[PDB]
C-alpha cells in the first residue's frame, strides 16, 4: 500500500541523452540509432530568437557547426535537417543503447515521466500530466531544453514530449517528437500565455478510488447522482465534463472497491461544495488530478517493465 | 522554474536489480560485484515468519536452495552468509554494470529515491523522506521486498535503504545495506507499530524558500521572531525543534531570497496559527516537509549527475 507520484525507471532514456552545441547555445538532444533530435531553436542567437526564419537560419549552417557530445565521446554529424520544430542531426554512429521505442503524441489529461537534463547529463526524473490547456507544470531551469517526456510499456519507450520553453506563469511548453507543439505555442519570443485551464475530472475520480483502496473512506456517502446532474456541478467548479467513456474506463476500479462510479461522483460533488473540512486524502489537502485510471491500477496492482 | 518531487535518475540502480528465490518466496536482490544482497526473511516460510531463529534456519540451507535470476540469465550461488538482517549471496559472476557505490546510513529528515521492484524488474521510481519515527511513507505491494533507496553524488550511488515490511498504518520499514533496521522494528511478525511522528521543521522552511524562489510570496510578513519563541510554537504543533545548525544550513537560501531565517520562522508561525485560508503554496494546501535544504538548492539551481 501507499500512493506516490511515481515515474517510470529512467535508465533506458538516460542512455540516449547527449549534449548538442551550436554557436554559444548548448542544450540536450535525444540520440536514437544514428539520429540526434533536439529543439530547432538551438540554431538561434539572442537577436535571432525574436522573430526568426528558421529555414533561412538553417541553410546558413553546416554539419561542422553542430557539436554533439555523448558523454565524453564526440559524435560526428554527417547530415542535418528540419522537421517542424525539431532538428534531426545525422551522426556516423548508431547509439548501441537505443531501446525499442515509439514516437507517440499524448492527450491532455494523460501522464508521462520527464527526465530533466542539463548539458546532456540526466539530473532527475518526475511525473507530469499534459494539462487541458496543453501546458505541463514541470521543473525546468536554463539548459533543460531538449529534455524528453516518455512512458514505458513492457520494454518499449513511447516518447511523447520534448521540452522547449517556459511561459510567463512558470509552466512549460514543448512538442511531440515529430516537432509539433502541444497547444498554441511557437518557438519564438512573443507574448504567448497559457490560457485558461480546467481540472481533469476523470483523474480526480481515479485518485479517490486510489484513496479508498488505501483506506481513506471519510468522503464516501450513501447518496448517488446522475451523470447530467454531476456535470452541472463540474461546470460550476471549472471541472471538465465526465463522459460515459470515462465512466466505462473507471469500471475496474469501481468493481474492485464496490463503489459505483456515479456514487463516487456524488462524493466528489460534496467535496466541491463543502471542501475537505481540515481532513486529507492520500496525504493531500487538495483534490488531485494528475493520476490517470491507468496510473492508479498500475500502482495499486503492481505492473513492472523490462 | 517549477518545483516537483524529483527522484534521481534510476539507471545505475536498475542495472543491479535481480530476482532471488528461496523455496516459494521470491523477492528482490541487489547485485554488486560478485554479491547479491537481499532481506534475510527470504529463507522463512509462512509459519517460520512467526518467531524464527534465523541462524537455525540458515544452517539448514545450501547454496543450491538460492535461485538468482539476472534478467533471463541465472547466476550460480557459490557462498551464502548472514549480516544482521540481510543475506549476502556470493555468486560466480561479478556484475559488469556495478556502479561506483557506497553503503551509507541516513538520518531522519533526509530524503532518498526508491526504485520499486517486483521479481527483479524495476517498476517505478519516487522520492521518500526518512520520517522522524524511522518509517518511510512509501508505495510498496507484495513482492517489493528488497527494493532499495539511494542517492546519487556525481557518479557514485549511496545506497541507504532496503525495503523489508509494511506496518499496520500502511507505512514502511527497512534496513540500511548493512542489514541494520531503521528504528525499533524487527523482521518478525509481531504487533510492532510506527509510534508517534513529528513534522520536519527545517524541511518546511526550505520548502517555503523554494516557494519564494518560485514566486509564491503571500505568506511573507514584516514580523520577526526569536529562535526560542519560534520553538515554543513548533512544540505546540508537533513540529520538531529548530537548531542553530538548521539556521546555518538555511543560510544560502536565506541569502538568495533576502529573507532572514528567523523572518521565515515568523511566517511559518502565522501559517501554523492561521492555516492557509484557502490558498496554496507550490501547488500544495499543506505545509510540506519532505524536501531538504539540499533538495531545494539542487532543484532551484540545477545540479546533474554523471
Ligand atoms: C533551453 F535553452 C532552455 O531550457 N530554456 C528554458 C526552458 N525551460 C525553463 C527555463 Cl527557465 C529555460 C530556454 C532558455 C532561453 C530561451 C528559451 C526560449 C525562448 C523562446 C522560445 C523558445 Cl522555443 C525557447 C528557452
Ligand atoms: C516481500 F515479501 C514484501 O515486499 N512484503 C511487502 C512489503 N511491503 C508492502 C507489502 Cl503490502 C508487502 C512482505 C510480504 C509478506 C510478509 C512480509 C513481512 C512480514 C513480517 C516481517 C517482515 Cl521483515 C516481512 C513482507
Amino acid at each position: 500500500s501507499g500512493f506516490r507520484k511515481m515515474a517510470f525507471p529512467s535508465g533506458k532514456v538516460e542512455g540516449c541523452m547527449v549534449q548538442v552545441t551550436c554557436g554559444t547555445t548548448t542544450l540536450n538532444g535525444l540520440w536514437l540509432d544514428d539520429v540526434v533530435y533536439c529543439p530547432r531553436h538551438v540554431i538561434c542567437t539572442s537577436e535571432d530568437m525574436l522573430n526568426p526564419n528558421y529555414e533561412d537560419l538553417l541553410i546558413r549552417k553546416s554539419n561542422h557547426n553542430f557539436l554533439v557530445q555523448a558523454g565524453n565521446v564526440q559524435l560526428r554529424v554527417i547530415g542535418h535537417s528540419m522537421q517542424n520544430c525539431v532538428l534531426k542531426l545525422k551522426v556516423d554512429t548508431a547509439n548501441p543503447k537505443t531501446p525499442k521505442y515509439k514516437f507517440v503524441r499524448i492527450q491532455p489529461g494523460q501522464t508521462f515521466s520527464v527526465l530533466a537534463c542539463y548539458n546532456g547529463s540526466p539530473s532527475g526524473v518526475y511525473q507530469c500530466a499534459m494539462r487541458p490547456n496543453f501546458t505541463i507544470k514541470g521543473s525546468f531551469l536554463n539548459g533543460s531544453c531538449g529534455s524528453v517526456g516518455f512512458n514505458i510499456d513492457y520494454d518499449c519507450v513511447s516518447f511523447c514530449y520534448m521540452h522547449h520553453m517556459e511561459l510567463p506563469t512558470g509552466v512549460h511548453a514543448g512538442t511531440d517528437l515529430e516537432g509539433n507543439f502541444y497547444g498554441p505555442f511557437v518557438d519564438r519570443q512573443t507574448a504567448q500565455a497559457a490560457g485558461t485551464d480546467t481540472t481533469i475530472t476523470v483523474n480526480v475520480l481515479a485518485w479517490l478510488y486510489a484513496a479508498v483502496i488505501n483506506g481513506d473512506r471519510w468522503f464516501l456517502n450513501r447518496f448517488t447522482t446522475t451523470l447530467n446532474d454531476f456535470n452541472l456541478v463540474a461546470m460550476k467548479y471549472n471541472y471538465e465534463p465526465l463522459t460515459q467513456d470515462h465512466v466505462d474506463i473507471l469500471g475496474p476500479l469501481s468493481a474492485q472497491t464496490g463503489i459505483a462510479v456515479l456514487d463516487m461522483c456524488a462524493s466528489l460533488k460534496e467535496l466541491l461544495q463543502n471542501g475537505m473540512n481540515g481532513r486529507t486524502i492520500l496525504g493531500s489537502a487538495l483534490l488531485e488530478d494528475e493520476f490517470t485510471p491507468f496510473d492508479v491500477v498500475r500502482q495499486c496492482s503492481g505492473v513492472t517493465f523490462q
